[PDB]
C-alpha cells in the first residue's frame, strides 16, 4: 500500500478542487469584469486555466493511487475541458457553460457521497 500520498487528501482535494473550481468559475462566469465579456486574463480566469490543468494532472495522478474512481476522474476531466473551454471565450456561451454546470452536477453527485466516504473509510 504507497500511502506517499494520502488518499483522504487526494480525494478531499478532487471535491474541493472541482466544487471550489465550481465556485471560482461561477464568480467569474457571473462577474464579466465589464458588465458584458469577462477578461481571460482576470486572476479570476487564471485560477480556472490553471485549477483546469492543476486539476487535470492531479486526476491523471488521483487515478494513480486509485482505479476504481475513473468515472469520478473522468467526470472531473470532463469539468475541466468545459471550464477551459469556457473561460476560453471573452463571453461565456450558455451551452458549453450549462454543459460545466450539467458535469459539475454529477461531480458533486459522486463527490455528496458515493464512493467517497467508502474511499476516505478510517
Amino acid at each position: 500500500m504507497d500511502e506517499y500520498s494520502p488518499k483522504r487528501h487526494d480525494v478531499a482535494q478532487l471535491k474541493f478542487l472541482c466544487e471550489s473550481l465550481y465556485d471560482e468559475g461561477i464568480a467569474t462566469l457571473g462577474d464579466s469584469h465589464h458588465g458584458w465579456v469577462n477578461d481571460p486574463t482576470s486572476a479570476v480566469n487564471l485560477q480556472l486555466n490553471d485549477l483546469i490543468e492543476h486539476i487535470a494532472s492531479f486526476v491523471m495522478s488521483f487515478k494513480i493511487k486509485y482505479p476504481d474512481d475513473g468515472d469520478l476522474s473522468e467526470l472531473v476531466e470532463e469539468y475541466l475541458d468545459d471550464t477551459y473551454t469556457l473561460f476560453s471565450s471573452y463571453g461565456i456561451n450558455d451551452p458549453e457553460l450549462q454543459r460545466w454546470q450539467k458535469t459539475k452536477e454529477r461531480l458533486f453527485r459522486l463527490f455528496s457521497g458515493e464512493y467517497i466516504s467508502t474511499l476516505m473509510k478510517t
